């Protein structure tokens, strides 16, 4: 009976040894060469898109996608662990991965027809194409309206804040048109009307890069709309998928904060002695502890309930709110502690946090659950 | 697949049908039992020793220890399905069987010869003989309760103060120091109800745990048999191994009180209004819902884990640090949380809420444990 | 130049000697004779009206009323001082206290008539009767008065009413029908006429050592000579509260210094691992906040007091005084709760904490200070 | 009934002197018209900038309390403190520069120093002609920087780190052990053995520099040791005028980070109203405007207290501790009012990021704090 400071709970010894091969995969990828570049990445908003074509390579795009297509066929608990391998070194390299992912992979293998699948999964899995994902407008219900035209979609309309946008192959992109239904196009780069203007001067998630779809006009022909959904569902198949990967990704951003102030403490003196001497440092240590302990656990459960088809949607909501929370918190804790890849974390979280709007959506999807009443 | 509100990670099917059937029966119990009896319990500081039997007879006392001796041999996740359905109606009446279980029964088993558990276990299992322990004095190492040698055996004098069961208590296990070998170290003895120069004076007015019976073991050259020492164990370890079997207790009944203000709380804003609209449609209301929710099915799958890995043996006693702090804080969090959305004062139903805040005021001081897991992180201690 | 701990910004040396003075006979009288009482008292709920001549004999019931109508004819400021001396012991005595001069010796004597005025402050003033005062119910309002023979008959029920099943005088407010017109009217009114009911409330959760009950009106007549002639609508009940509010910022905060100093002197006199609590580093953050938000609160609400007995103060920075003090007593109470062992004399503790769990949450659970101040800051109501 | 003002609920404005005042405006004008067109850049590529020093010498806002009879201002400790909180208003980068020049520079040279080096620094010093530092941390300890006797002065040998203002100073104030106490030197720029090498890449106060003072056998002479005094007593009146000073700074940046996060509110709308509509918005100004509210309330006390000669020490401790602690909540909540990521509102991030910088320099406070009251050291 041996205590493990750094994985109390042994979560090592929960996992199945596929699924901790996968983690051990996007460790040494994360580790060997996201962390040597994040740095600079950061500090200068530069664009690198070898990302994709690495993380391609070994199979760590579109984990929950089948071999069929191209994909890895793994589950959802292994797409968690990978999300928080990558967030561990940056939460802009782990925001790209989960664009390719949930965003747009995931709409597609869902929603597509046989051909879209065959034509666009397996070059998304190997991060040939690079894709992005279109709902986000400027200040659920779009003004961006496809209107049927000779074979046979026009769109016209504004995406703000796109992840991936100005270097996208695909364009997973969300629009009204009626017969007024919510539907998914498929646009690829070059098209007529269609541009992607990049964005610079961000705060956080500098690491990634991220800009606007400009459809002006813009022409999808028959067979690159999604055929088999409509309405809300289809952006939210999407986002739900996506929170999943942020409430894993989230603590391992974390878990640097917490290690990165760990060792600070360790090794530097205040009058002859360790930080570490100090109770209330002791204390703040105590706390990350265990916040990340405990979520570890419950996005661990979420995962095999998603894999074993017993979890609600609302299950994504508790993870992700507190994920994403606690996250912030640590980040900030470890950040009063030193006297700074931990600032990094905390803006990069700062921006993660707050994404999803400021009136905090998941307590109030979980408020109506509990109650029945909407806010 | 449908949402649970109530057990959002399906706790219900994490468990074997084994620890179900425990679970449910101490539910049975606690509901038709230990529910009607408890607002007057708490209001009027009311001795009720007839609850021991009761447990007993179902087998709610010693759930670890092993049938040779009367328990029913159950594992530890069982044990924690039980504090946490008793201190569902009060933390008061879980005090009375993790006492019971953990700190009067795991002593002797485990560090007391074949006579002691022969003669004790069963009688405590039943709830024929209530138990009390006696380590905490009037001002852990620096204690000052002391064991001398006599002929026959020891004759100890001293005080214990805020223990719980001890003016009902037939079976005393107490911690006092004897120097032996030179050496001066804590040791454990057995005492008995009647036994001369032990009295067990009862406390009463107390603020939290008003449901069960708290007093002294007042000690004046108490005569205790060569044969009624703890011959197992001495020093930091004999009082630790019950503390730390008490805490794992605690980690799971402080989430039963937890979700009874939770429950209270979510039923409370449903039927009140608030201009025309019910309470729950408010949005700062549903924060509160949505974070005691959060905070009660993680502390929930912490303590299912700590459980698992006990049963295992792969559970270092740290972890325990971990639960025992995190259920305790969160569920005196959820408690305030609770109690601060009631306006009004206390006529209401819906005012178990204060009862279960005092309650959970006590049993958080019963810091340190961030201090075990600062050291275990660091290697340098700061106490 | 020396540092006074319980005293860091010398408040004691902000006050004028005559105010010091008022604050010294305040604590004499609290530690005197309500210290005493206050365990028993609130353990068990008990009525003590032998309370309100003790406060009036000395004169602290309605401070700022004129010697004119019997008062000692004070300013703001030795209000504040009074109210903080009497919850230092008990919030409950506070909030008697409280009743007696915000509730119902101000309205008499910014509405009442010159009669009015002279039948009932005198009585007041020296304790021979003991007022309440009924504005809340189970703007909005249902109590109601209607217009008949020689005055006037009110219906309705008001509750949570603190003094109502001792008191002597009864001020209410009721609305009353003008022409199609309905406003809010105050009305005195007498023990013991009928259609008037006071019966007490039991089993509360804290202010247990304040006798508190309802206001029931069956068909209560009040004659024409007993409607206050000078206000109608927002004006008389808000004048009221808005002072009440005012002494209770005041009162919050002796409540608050007796955890810190119970808390202060447990932790230095427990030992632990052979050293007092005191020397761990967990402990003297939680004493140094207490001392901070107490040292704070306190600048908080001379600063208000003055601005009052100048005319300058708006009505909005009651709102910030009474939300902060009552606020962060609570959370001062909670710090010092979770310090303590033991399971109840440092106990005093246990017992502000539940008092000031009511007073935080006594004018609702919606923070209707924190909307006050969002609508002055922003200009719009939530 | 009298007027509300939201922006100073207890008016501040009427319980200062007329002179008090006035300097206020003055900073404000200048931070205003000076500062605030300079701030985003100067903090994006963290460039550095000290005409700043000049400027400020020019309208007498350099060491406020030293008499006018050596160029200072000749002005209170509550006019010290209003300079502090319209200049950190901007940029708490800004205030740190002239935190050093007033409190860390001109004070030690006023109280400690002689006839001759008080006619000699201080009317340049306060003009912003000269530009001082501070040289107290080491990579006190205590201290191993040394100073040694040599022919006419002393030879110094030691190295100090993050030191602002140090690349760019004329005037270094340098704190040494001489055989055995503290005493601090007056060194001159182009001094031999007095290196001041620049750090680059801060991640907050990027819009002030900072740099090493490394001495090799630096010479200083006789003249240039502070006469007056000797052991901690030097350094922590230097730093415990700072603190009262960074005390009022840090309640401007939370007075910037309300303001903006207010209007932001206001302009925003969501679900058919502004933002400013919703009640946990509401809480939240609230929360904004009490503790700024009670905080400058605080620090106002301290100031009339420090002219008067009533304050302790351990009070300057309370206030720059709930100032700094309370600023930063503030930042935070603002931050975490805003969506988007990088337009004016994300002047937020700006002084997040310095309050995260500043908060950082020292708790030890809640320890002097609670050492005050109970005589127990909890420290080490
Ligand atoms: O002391 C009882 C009380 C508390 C309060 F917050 C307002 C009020 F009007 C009366």
């Amino acid at each position: 009976a041996t205590f493990h400071w750094d994985d109390p709970l042994l979560l090592d010894q929960q996992l199945a040894d596929d699924e901790r091969m996968v983690r051990d995969a996007a460790h040494a990828y994360a580790q060997g060469k996201l962390a040597p570049r994040v740095t600079e990445a950061f500090r200068h908003e530069t664009t690198d898109a070898a990302i994709f074509r690495e993380m391609g390579e070994i199979g760590l795009l579109g984990p929950t996608i089948p071999e069929q297509y191209g994909g890895p066929g793994l589950d959802y608990v292994s797409y968690g662990l990978i999300a928080r391998e990558v967030e561990r070194v940056d939460s802009g390299y782990r925001s790209m991965m989960s664009v390719q992912s949930s965003l747009v992979m995931v709409p597609i293998f869902e929603f597509g027809s046989d051909a879209q699948k065959e034509k666009y999964l397996p070059k998304l899995a190997t991060g040939e194409w690079i894709g992005c994902f279109g709902l986000t407008e400027p200040n659920g219900s779009m003004v961006t309206r496809a209107r049927k035209v000779p074979g046979g979609y026009s769109l016209s309309g504004s995406k703000m804040w796109i992840t991936n946008s100005p270097i996208a192959d695909v364009f997973v992109v969300w629009a009204k048109l009626d017969e007024d239904e919510i539907r998914g196009f498929i646009l690829e780069k070059g098209c007529k009307g269609l541009s992607a203007p990049a964005i610079h001067g961000k705060v956080g998630l500098r690491a990634s890069i991220t800009g606007e779809i400009v459809l002006d006009e813009a022409f999808v022909p028959e067979e690159n709309i999604l055929p088999h959904v409509k309405g809300l569902r289809g952006p939210f198949t999407c986002l739900n998928s996506a929170r999943y990967g942020i409430a894993w990704g989230a603590l391992g951003a974390a878990e640097s904060c917490w290690h990165i102030a760990r060792q600070y403490v360790l090794d530097r003196k205040q009058f002859g002695r360790p930080l570490a001497a100090n109770q209330l440092i002791q204390k703040k240590l105590a706390d990350m502890q265990t916040e990340i302990t405990l979520g570890l656990q419950g996005v661990l459960r979420l995962g095999r309930m998603k894999d074993e088809g017993t979890a609600a949607v609302e299950i994504t909501s508790i993870m992700k709110r507190n994920s994403c929370g606690k996250a912030l918190d640590i980040a900030r804790l470890a950040r009063d502690m030193l006297g700074f890849g931990v600032a990094r974390h905390l803006v990069n979280l700062e921006v993660v946090n707050t994404y999803e709007g400021t009136h905090d959506i998941h307590a109030l999807i979980l408020g109506r659950a509990q109650t029945g009443i909407q806010a």
